[PDB]
């Protein structure tokens, strides 16, 4: 769930999930339209899609376990729901923590507008 995640975030980039990736590009937020600003946004894509295989899962309120076991993150054995839920968003903080490089304080707030283009999952 969001309260998984939110923590995974913050303790792989440092940065709170709100409001650092909760508005962030055309991705990072509800839904998603148009083509991924930067690597960040490009996360957000990719992570999205991962919801998006799971149909019948309840990603935002479905609870999961997981440890660090030095640094790593270890999605522990719970539903097939719960265990599909995390290992989408363990990658999702890797993914955000690959890129914090790059990560651009223009694209926070960033207008719907600007979104415009198409990309399949
Ligand atoms: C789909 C959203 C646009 C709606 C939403 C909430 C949200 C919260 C409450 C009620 C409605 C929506 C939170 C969110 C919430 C709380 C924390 Cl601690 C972190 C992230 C997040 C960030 C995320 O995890 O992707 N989002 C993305």
């Amino acid at each position: 769930s969001l309260l998984e995640f939110g923590k995974m975030i913050l303790e792989e980039t440092g940065k709170l999930a709100i409001p650092s990736y909760s508005s962030y590009g055309c991705y990072c937020g509800w839904g998603g339209k148009g083509t991924p600003k930067d690597a960040t946004d490009r996360c957000c894509f990719v992570h999205d899609c991962c919801y998006g295989n799971l149909p019948d899962c309840n990603p935002k309120s479905d609870r999961y376990k997981y440890k660090r076991v030095n640094g790593a993150i270890v999605c522990e054995k719970g539903t097939s729901c719960e265990n599909r839920i995390c290992e989408c968003d363990k990658a999702a903080a890797i993914c955000f923590r690959q890129n914090l490089n790059t990560y651009s304080k223009k694209y926070m707030l960033y207008p719907d507008f600007l979104c415009k283009g198409e990309l399949k999952c």
